[PDB]
C-alpha cells in the first residue's frame, strides 16, 4: 500500500518543499517580497546567510533577547544560527522585537528545530491573526471559532 508521494520520496535524494506563495484568498493577489509596502518602493534583500552572529538579528530588525545572562548568551548564538538559514522575510518575522520569539527561552527550548519550521510557525501565527480580524469583521462566527481553535493549537504545540 505505497502512496504516490512515498514512492517519489523513496526515489529521491534531497526531497524538500519549497516555500509556497503567500496569497490573499479574497483578491487572489500574492505577497510580493520584491515590493516594499510601507514606503511604496522596490525592495532589496540582504541574504541572512552571509551575515555574522553579531549583526544578523539586528540587521533584520531584531533587538536583544530577554532572560538571564546565561540564557541570553546561548540563545543569541542559537537565534543567529537559525536566522542565517532563513530568507529575509522569515528573518524579519522571527526577529520582530514585538513578536513571539523575543525571549531566550524559546530559542533555547526549540534549538534543534529547523529554521524553516520556526519561521513558518511565526508567519502562520500572524497570518491566522489577520484571518481572524477579517472573519470577526464580517460576522462569520464559524470561521472565527475555527481560526481560534487552529491558532490555540499551533501556539500550544510550540510551548506557549
Amino acid at each position: 500500500s505505497m502512496t504516490n508521494f512515498q514512492t517519489w520520496l523513496d526515489s529521491a535524494d534531497i526531497p524538500v518543499q519549497q516555500n509556497g506563495q503567500w496569497i490573499d484568498l479574497e483578491t487572489g493577489i500574492a505577497y510580493d517580497p520584491s515590493y516594499n509596502y510601507a514606503a511604496n518602493t522596490r525592495r532589496a534583500s540582504l541574504s541572512p546567510r552571509g551575515i555574522d552572529a553579531r549583526a544578523v538579528a539586528k540587521t533584520f530588525g531584531g533587538r536583544a533577547l530577554t532572560g538571564t545572562a546565561r540564557q541570553k548568551e546561548w540563545a543569541e548564538k542559537i537565534r543567529a544560527e537559525k536566522v542565517q538559514q532563513m530568507n529575509q522575510d522569515q528573518a524579519e518575522m522571527a526577529c520582530d522585537p514585538s513578536g513571539l520569539l523575543t525571549a531566550a527561552k524559546f530559542w533555547i527550548e526549540n534549538r534543534n528545530d529547523s529554521a524553516q519550521e520556526i519561521a513558518g510557525f511565526v508567519m502562520q501565527q500572524k497570518a491566522l491573526l489577520a484571518q481572524h480580524r477579517s472573519a470577526k469583521a464580517a460576522g462569520q462566527a464559524d470561521k472565527v471559532a475555527k481560526i481560534a481553535a487552529e491558532y490555540n493549537a499551533l501556539t500550544a504545540r510550540w510551548g506557549f
